[PDB]
């Protein structure tokens, strides 16, 4: 599944709801912490709408448990990420992933 570990607290009150657009900054790492992507590197917050099947399962479930302003480390098992397929050249088959995510706002 997904483990959610707080890096910095949010407001503890305002959580994503289906149909809202989550605006986040993230860094994606392989299991050992090696970075493969970051929205921070491109100076571009990432937006996705909850309930629209736009993201891997670990994000859909993990980000929903974050409150606005929170930073969290999401450790996502392969079944909740890219599974057996992986994503050739970026994500190995059967990879556990770690994302640092900051929930900036809901739009
Ligand atoms: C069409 C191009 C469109 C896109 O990729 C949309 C797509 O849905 C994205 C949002 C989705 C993802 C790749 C789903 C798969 C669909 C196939 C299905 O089999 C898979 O199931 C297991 C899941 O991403 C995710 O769920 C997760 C969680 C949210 C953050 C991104 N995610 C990551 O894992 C990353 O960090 C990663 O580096 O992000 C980059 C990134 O581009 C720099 C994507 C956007 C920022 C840019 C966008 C919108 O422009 C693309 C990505 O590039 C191709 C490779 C991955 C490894």
């Amino acid at each position: 599944g997904v483990q959610v570990e707080t890096i910095s607290p949010g407001d503890g009150r305002t959580f994503p709801k289906r149909g809202q657009t989550c605006v986040v900054h993230y860094t994606g790492m392989l299991e050992d912490g090696k970075k493969f992507d970051s929205s921070r590197d491109r100076n571009k917050p990432f937006k996705f709408m909850l309930g629209k099947q736009e993201v891997i399962r670990g994000w859909e479930e993990g980000v929903a448990q974050m409150s606005v302003g929170q930073r969290a480390k999401l450790t996502i098992s392969p079944d909740y990420a890219y599974g057996a397929t992986g994503h050739p050249g970026i994500i190995p088959p059967h990879a556990t992933l770690v994302f640092d995510v900051e929930l900036l706002k809901l739009e």
